């Protein structure tokens, strides 16, 4: 029932890729009640995510810093990056009394998991 928008699907990194890059991704929180959201990365040695996980008021929207680090060498022109972000969103209904996030995350999580609003976004090189 939430009203959680999670952009984009595929985060494209564009050539070259021995450079670092920097792509955005958006969790916009369109609902009446405040969320929390994580950031999962299926190759964290290649990119780094900011905010890995934080709240999103009512109305507020949360773009989330994607730095590609670059590989060693230039890729085939073939070749299809498999990298996967898996963005996550729960109610956050409890105060975090000075916590952070990920400090609650598992327990939120053990809560509200049947209703997370989740979403994977894909990575293509160019
Ligand atoms: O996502 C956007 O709207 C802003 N993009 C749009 C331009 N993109 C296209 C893409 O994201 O695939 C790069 C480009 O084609 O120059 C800039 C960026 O990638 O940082």
């Amino acid at each position: 029932m939430s009203a959680v928008e999670i952009s984009p699907d595929v985060l494209v990194y564009k050539s070259p890729l021995t450079e670092q890059s920097t792509e955005y991704a958006s969790i916009s929180n369109n609902s009446d009640q405040t969320i929390a959201f994580k950031v999962k990365t299926t190759a964290p040695k290649f990119y780094c995510v900011r905010p890995n996980a934080a709240v999103v008021a009512p109305g507020e929207t949360i773009q989330v810093q994607v730095i590609f680090l670059g590989l060693t060498e230039e890729p085939a022109a073939d070749f299809k990056c498999r990298d996967k972000f898996l963005v996550i969103t729960l109610p956050s209904p409890y105060d975090l009394n000075g916590k952070a996030v990920a400090d609650v995350w598992s327990d939120l999580e053990a809560e509200f998991k049947q209703q997370a609003i989740s979403k994977k976004i894909k990575v293509k090189y160019l």
